[PDB]
């Protein structure tokens, strides 16, 4: 019952040494395989210190902002969360698949939010790449689809590894 031996994963990370140092920060989820996770828009996670979780996310208007809060355990490429009972659909093992730490990853995970099972892909939110451009309606979804762009070949090298392209994906902000 501990990471060790997790059973809902599907997939042999590529990063099974993951650096959990490099790896924090700040995280935007551009897609993934879960049509019921499409209702969270633009979702942020910010991993910080030795085990600290702030996620963040909207409804599809923008409207209903919502945070939650948890405690991360990573071993290699494993981590699980454990949100407070907000988010407790949420609270499940997950995987990096994939990763270049500087600007994507690719993650799998059971939460019940995903009906069980997702892998989404993620682009690093970071002041020296987003520039609120006041005036943007849109500003959250522009730097989304700005990074997935710029990092498109290695994204889609990774997920062809794992029998997925992108455009197969559901898009999680706009
Ligand atoms: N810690 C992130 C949990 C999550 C994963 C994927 C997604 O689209 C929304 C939430």
């Amino acid at each position: 019952d501990t990471l060790a031996n997790e059973d809902c994963f599907r997939h042999e990370s590529l990063v099974p040494n993951l650096d959990y140092e490099r790896f924090r920060g700040s995280w935007i989820i551009a897609a993934g395989t879960s049509e019921a996770l499409t209702q969270y828009k633009c979702w942020i996670d910010r991993f910080s210190y030795d085990d600290a979780l702030v996620s963040k996310y909207t409804d599809s208007q923008g409207k209903n902002r919502t945070t939650i809060r948890g405690r991360t355990k990573f071993e290699g490429n494993k981590f699980t969360i454990d949100y407070n009972d907000k988010g407790k659909a949420f609270s499940a093992p997950y995987s990096v698949l994939a990763t270049d730490y500087e600007n994507y990853a690719i993650v799998e995970g059971c939460p019940a939010a995903a009906n069980g099972h997702v892998i989404y892909v993620q682009l690093r939110m970071t002041l020296r790449r987003f520039h609120p451009k006041l005036g943007d309606k849109e500003m959250l979804q522009h730097y989304t689809l700005d990074q997935v762009n710029q990092n498109k070949k290695a994204i889609e090298e990774d997920l062809k590894h794992f029998n997925l392209k992108y455009e197969d994906l559901h898009s999680t902000c706009h």
